[PDB]
């Protein structure tokens, strides 16, 4: 029946760094990765900043010939994946390649490539669309290209669930392993939606912070002066592995993935209900899946995107699920520093949750200068808090009311 | 926990619902024609499978519909159809146990085109406020859950040609695991626009048989020259067996197996031996606890491509051995074209209906079977025959493979 799933490898590109340790160093130091966007002219836009990946060198991962065929979200996804596989120490062979799969997702995918090709179509005609437009832009090609590069022949797929993509990708990949469909999965997500369509689109929806004068203070979850999310880019990948498989090869085990929960709000296209009813049902599903007492939860890495309705819904949901224990645990939003990585958010935040377990420290919610009415939990304001963490949750409560919760536990 | 199919819904190039589409399938009718909605003079391919006469206001108000990309409208239509067909009554007692997994290969290309037009010509402040929510792939699942009040697992797959097949398979897993009693699963696509036809055209992936569009899709025929791009949607209501029995549901068939693999070979062209497709079919059969000899009908991937079609023949021969000549295999894409994200969903429906009616759909246009294509490919005309177990295959871009196994329920 249901086999146990552990984390043996991790990889990442974020607004804070070009790998896991550098990103984590920034997280624990309370550093913002948010800055005015330099790669395009945003003078005509209401938001002119975000979390860019800085100094990415694709030549550390892929030949120039292969890299030019790929949208940045694919480059980022492959980078995080290559890091995670290397980190795991796993040797891929004919004996195991059929048992190793991939589930790397994205919220929007190759929007830069789509936009660029639409410009070519409109101004020059259809014969100027790139032959690599489809294979270089569709969301499943992170899973596609990774499997080809490394010879991974197990289950191969891709989620697209907006803010929840990375969380679903990791959860369902653990389900594959638990079910016996695979012994190893590379899972997570990637995003690069910082183009005219992305910044303009979220801008037209009035979804983004417009705090152009102080970009590092823009992302401020649970603060009374929050005004929308900050768009960020990057990727996270984890190597998930069946427990006995990991033990048999003497793998280093970071943590155990013990629970995964899902729900739908069935409420609104963009905003959650203020009581966070769906989020609460999601966390409850996750806790039951993990066979845990709620009081066992020590740290919650929040969705916390710095939106009026979104942030307050999470407080309400945490209070409903945990009761008086809501005041004993610590919850923080690392999006205060990284901004919102959309399809990659759940992946980088799973990594942060695993590292919170490794290092026994809760990452801060920076910018929490004045908590809003009712936001009176331990939200780890301003600075990292060393504390006991035996169980960590990571929440993603995304566009369309799609909810996912992952439950991680210390392994010994 | 066993999983059964209690409702189905569809938009295809052959009809605006399941029965109309199925009638076309059994008649050998083509849904492919020159594309009318845009000027394709400068394009190498000027035809495909369009949904004709779709009326969204049978499902949604004009205001609701306006914001949503066509792929979402199509996905909602199939989903609404399937839920209605199932007879399920949604209540407070069960709403947290009913979820949605509707996917798409490429999603809102038409809305992206339109908002690009506005961005380039007049700037970012002229992008639609509803662009993002009305264009992102998970919004079929999102909108459906909101409209019907469904609070169970809510997600979306995007695995090109295999989307619909993965969506149905993984929704069945949700039910089997106990995280849901009912799932609405499938896919939708509306990519037969400028970016889609131009994009696949640039990749030289499409048939260019502009002079005879109905003859263009010709799986395993020696003169095939690429796939035909088509629009539409399919949706299935998957239900736990006891749940279905307790409410007296009509059960079309049972979903008994789901298999996956990766080729880890090429972007678009599978290995000639179909090794990945073979592993996938074997995985599906193992999941179902069935021997290859129990399979009666296979609804192929069969997109009408040189490498793709022949890999499937090789895969079927390796998996089924001598029994490969006893079963029937056909590609309904010969009539429907390739619905991309919706292909696996509409083809799961065709497989279920093959079981209901005991008839194998034809592979039309199979005038001259290519070298080695000597199986029973149901050439030209529908074939009544015994069908106890049916497979549906999807072997998609990226080498991503999925196989569903359906069985008669008595
Ligand atoms: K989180
Ligand atoms: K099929």
């Amino acid at each position: 029946s249901r086999r146990r799933v552990v984390i043996t490898g991790m990889g990442m590109l974020s607004p804070l760094g070009l790998d896991v340790p550098s990103s984590w160093e920034g997280i624990l130091a309370g550093r913002s990765g948010i800055a005015p966007i330099e790669h395009m002219d945003l003078s005509a836009y209401s938001t002119r900043f975000g979390g860019s990946v800085k100094g990415f060198n694709v030549e550390e991962y892929l030949s120039a010939k292969e890299a030019r065929k790929l949208d940045l979200f694919i480059q980022y996804g492959l980078a995080a994946s290559f890091q995670a596989v290397r980190d795991s120490g796993l040797e891929v062979t004919d004996a195991n390649r059929e048992r190793i799969g991939v589930s790397m997702g994205s919220g929007i995918g190759g929007l830069t490539n789509i936009e660029n090709n639409c410009r070519s179509l409109f101004e020059q005609g259809p014969r100027r669309i790139s032959p690599f437009f489809v294979p270089g832009s569709i969301i499943n090609m992170v899973s596609g290209f990774l499997s080809i590069h490394l010879g991974l022949q197990g289950p191969n797929y891709a989620l697209t669930t907006a803010c929840t993509t990375g969380t679903h990708s990791i959860g369902m990949a653990a389900r594959n392993i638990a079910y016996g469909e695979a012994d190893v999965m590379v899972a997570g997500g990637s995003e690069m939606a910082a183009c005219g369509l992305g910044l303009g689109g979220f801008g037209a929806a009035r979804a983004l912070s417009t705090r152009n004068d102080e970009p590092t203070r823009a992302s401020r979850p649970w603060d009374r002066d929050r005004d929308g999310f900050v768009l960020s880019d990057g990727s996270g990948a984890l190597v998930l592995e069946e427990l006995e498989h990991a033990r048999a090869r003497g793998a280093r085990i970071y943590a155990e993935l013990v629970g995964f929960g899902m729900s739908g709000d069935a409420f609104h296209m963009t905003a959650p209900p203020e009581d966070g009813a769906g989020a609460a049902r999601c966390m409850k599903n996750a806790l039951r899946d993990a066979g845990l007492d709620p009081r066992q939860v020590d740290y919650i890495n929040a969705h916390g995107t710095s939106t009026p309705a979104g942030d307050i819904a999470e407080i309400a949901a945490v209070k409903s699920v945990f009761g008086e224990h809501a005041h004993a645990l610590s919850m923080s939003s690392t999006k205060s520093m990284t901004g919102h990585l959309l399809g990659a958010a759940g992946a980088v935040e799973a990594i942060f949750s695993v590292l919170a377990l490794r290092d026994q420290v809760a990452p801060p919610t920076i910018n929490l200068d004045n908590p809003d009415e009712g936001c009176d939990l331990d939200l780890v304001a301003h600075e990292a808090k060393p504390r006991k963490i035996d169980v960590a949750l990571s929440n993603s409560f995304g566009f369309g009311g799609t909810n996912g919760t992952l439950v991680f536990r210390r392994f010994a």
